[PDB]
């Protein structure tokens, strides 16, 4: 929350995307995890306003991390500290989430199977409560190799490496979320589950986020850790006793992350994708998910009609096989009216370009905006090759 004094300072704030952020709305900010932000703007809870290469835009908070250290040997070695508290503390905070879940939640509903069968606790909780055991096994290891006195000499990610087969339980837990989703979903909408479930919060005095906020702490948290223990090398000398293990511990969790998101962004695509063709005004062709599955680049594009010669600017959305092109409601940006489309199949790109098969004219207003399309097809025809 000290993020709000920052910014009015003029200060620069920093942090890291922990999953990727989809969307085609040209007022958000999209980014794959691993990006850095520039967070300009923190007065909403949720959505912020951001800054990166070729934008900035609206984008949730609860998707990044804030780096540490913002803005030589005794500073060198505070910054290491830093770090160090942070993992620490977001592990003790993490472990009240599981706490609350599994005592707050789960445990009441196992003693009402009028209201939830077995499979239902499955669906909603998965392998929380296994999840549950292990972090605070682990909690109790990192702790011990705190160094009270001397911080930044903390050895974590040998600890890290103890447990890589216990972070591999997250994928079940994040493989099965979507289902969860879908469970409370349904029973939001049922005045006697949402009455339940507020009786369980007013009696073991949670936090106050919503039983999705919890259910997606996990989710969190794995994505995260590729973020902290990459913030942790950077302060660790070469030659840390630590050095060698958090390298190493990075890499592994870099692989959890990476299969995790990955699956998560391929979801949300999809979905993604299809209430945006819904939201559009007087769609007309094939649907998208019948020969597309994620958007590859969007933004403003002028189009020059080749049938006369009359020349229009429109919103050109590239997924992966088709370009779509809209026209924005003057007077409602958020209001799209469908326009038409391109077959990138078969389609050759050689500030203005055309597309070539038999061709099609287009051009922005700035020679950054081009040579960013040129990647976008690119990539285009990288991820369809």
């Amino acid at each position: 929350l000290a993020i709000n004094e920052l910014i009015s300072d003029g200060s620069v704030v920093c942090a890291e995307a922990l999953w990727d952020h989809v969307t085609m709305d040209d007022q958000e900010l999209g980014f794959k995890a691993g990006d850095v932000i520039e967070v300009m703007d923190a007065t909403n809870r949720e959505w912020w306003w951001g800054r990166v290469a070729d934008g900035e835009g609206w984008f949730p908070a609860s998707f990044v991390r804030l780096r540490v250290n913002q803005d030589a040997q005794s500073s060198k070695d505070q910054m290491r500290t830093n770090v160090i508290n942070e993992i620490l503390s977001t592990e003790r905070d993490y472990i009240k989430h599981l706490r609350d879940i599994c005592e707050g939640y789960v445990r009441q509903c196992r003693k009402r199977a009028d209201m939830f069968s077995e499979e239902q606790l499955r669906t909603i909780f998965g392998n929380i409560e296994d999840i549950y055991r292990c972090q605070k096994a682990f909690v109790k290891a990192l702790e011990q190799r705190f160094n009270r006195e001397r911080p930044h000499l903390s050895e974590l990610g040998a600890c890290f490496l103890e447990h890589q087969a216990d972070f591999q339980i997250y994928s079940e837990y994040c493989n099965n979320h979507p289902n969860a989703c879908v469970e409370l979903s349904r029973l939001t909408k049922l005045s006697k589950y949402v009455y339940f479930f507020e009786a369980c919060r007013l009696l073991q005095k949670m936090i106050d986020i919503s039983l999705d906020g919890f259910l997606l702490t996990p989710v969190q948290k794995i994505c995260k850790y590729p973020l902290q223990l990459a913030e942790l090398l950077k302060y660790t000398h070469p030659q840390h006793r630590d050095f060698k293990d958090v390298e190493a511990a990075l890499h592994a969790m870099k692989n959890v992350a990476q299969l995790i998101n990955e699956r998560k962004r391929r979801l949300e695509n999809i979905d993604k994708i299809a209430q945006w063709q819904s939201s559009i005004e007087d769609w007309e062709g094939e649907d998208l998910l019948v020969r597309s599955s994620e958007l590859i680049y969007s933004g403003e594009l002028t189009r020059v009609t080749q049938p006369q010669a009359k020349s229009q600017q429109r919103m050109f959305f590239l997924f992966d096989h088709q370009l779509i092109y809209c026209k924005k409601d003057l007077l409602r940006r958020d209001v799209l009216y469908y326009k038409g489309r391109l077959d990138m199949d078969g389609l050759e790109v050689v500030i203005k370009n055309a597309f070539r098969l038999h061709s099609h004219l287009l051009c922005t207003r700035k020679p950054e905006q081009k040579q960013r399309w040129l990647k976008a097809f690119a990539r285009e025809r990288e991820q369809v090759q």
